[PDB]
């Protein structure tokens, strides 16, 4: 009972940002540190990079979307 963040392998979003630019996409493999998505929260260029190495398999995340903080931004594997 409780829906609405990462948790399951999913990259939890630090703030409430907005989707500017994808960098990886479902079938990449990404680092631990290499950036993986733009967000613009509150008019700032935020970059996020990715909590553990792995590969995209689910790009929860689309450009001109806004995500919350906590919500899964991008499936790992």
């Amino acid at each position: 009972a409780g829906a609405g963040k990462a948790g399951e392998g999913e990259i939890p979003a630090p703030l409430a940002g907005t989707v500017s630019k994808i960098l990886v996409k479902e079938g990449d493999t990404v680092k631990a540190g290499q950036t993986v998505l733009v967000l613009e929260a509150m008019k700032m260029e935020t970059e996020i990079n990715a909590p553990t190495d792995g590969k995209v398999e689910k790009v929860l995340v689309k450009e001109r979307d806004a995500v919350q903080g906590g919500q899964g931004l991008i499936k790992i594997g």
